[PDB]
């Protein structure tokens, strides 16, 4: 059983997940709306920098009301940034264990530091990145954290993938790889590991131990 | 002005694409998201977009001859192709501020065990195509990868809507027993850029050793 709050000022965003990545009762996720958390008239999130700079921060105070009512001492808060420690899937393994994940989403040019700093006297805390671009805020990448996630939680139970192929044997005048019509299992093995073992010195050369 | 067509077989997981379009840019005829359902061209009563693998293995995958018929109607020979797969190319933010300038994107979206590789390497005979990975994790199908592309390169294109960064910081000055940095508000802006370059600095040795 694992239950996901992710926090937003764009709920709507979040629909995506709505039709199961749930149906189950494995999880359960709920999307929850930062203005909730506001007092004033204008529901104002966000303020200029101190120090200079583009743009506007989003204030530590309704961040801090928000989270108060949802984390526990239990709870992982996750925070997606582009200058995050690297979310692999070494992490989704790790997270399809735990009970309860709070996901903060940012919009502007950020959240106040202090929003993470605070919440790590009472919780653990993980800034993350999903990938070296630059998104407008952190809901998109809550949607990919939730399925890498989700798909690894008992009960919804290197090198790069090779080609595959299904049928007709010939289309367009393209053949699929005779050997995989051969029915033989040890020449099919092997053709594979050589087709994966070649897509990755191309594509992702740095998971061999090579340059760029 | 740029068109993106979407092909899946989830269009509403695209919905949050469409929702995030201001329509000032929409009415000045600056960008044109499209999504569809690959279901439209399948060819018999059961709809069928999968098959078994040849050679063996788990799961399926998907029909040459469903995506080609999608692919003959949608593309022209100016469009990209893109092709999410945990086998890609990475996609970063080069590859993003490239993308930006395109006329036409076409996002193939996969699931089960992914498409069957004559589909792209017929497109390539005829149109640019894209295998990319947006990180190093697995998702279920290409459509939240489908969603971080658009977003990620849509961002770059005007009005359409090294080093890690450090913290940033709004009002109150004092918050929950923690101060904002006092070089931030000391007027002294060579000392502040300073600053600053030393937490980027220290931030991507402790979170990103190999930028460096
Ligand atoms: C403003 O709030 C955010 C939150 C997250 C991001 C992000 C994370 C990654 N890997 N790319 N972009 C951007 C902005
Ligand atoms: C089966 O169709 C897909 C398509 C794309 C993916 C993917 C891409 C990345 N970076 N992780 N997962 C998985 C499955």
């Amino acid at each position: 059983s694992m239950k996901i709050d992710v926090v937003t000022i764009f709920p709507e965003y979040l629909q995506p997940v709505r039709q199961s990545l749930i149906d189950a009762g494995l999880v359960d996720v709920a999307v929850h709306d930062l203005r909730r958390w506001t007092h004033d008239v204008h529901k104002s999130v966000d303020d200029s920098p101190y120090g200079g700079g583009p743009g506007m921060v989003m204030k530590p105070t309704v961040w801090g009301d928000a989270l108060d009512e949802i984390c526990t001492s239990e709870t992982l808060l996750v925070v997606p940034t582009p200058a995050g420690y690297p979310f692999t899937q070494e992490t989704a393994w790790q997270w399809s264990t735990e009970d309860h994940l709070v996901i903060a989403c940012g919009r502007y040019e950020g959240i106040d530091q202090r929003v993470a700093d605070d919440a790590a006297t009472r919780m653990r805390v993980r800034e993350v990145s999903i990938g070296d671009y630059v998104l407008n805020g952190g809901e998109a990448a809550a949607l990919v954290i939730i399925e890498a996630v989700l798909r690894l939680v008992p009960g919804v139970l290197s090198l790069l993938e090779g080609p595959s192929y299904t049928r007709p044997p010939s289309w367009r005048g393209m053949d699929v790889p005779p050997v995989l019509l051969s029915g033989d299992h040890a020449k099919i093995a092997a053709w594979r590991a050589e087709q994966s073992r070649q897509r990755t010195i191309e594509r992702r050369p740095d998971l061999l131990g090579f340059d760029s």
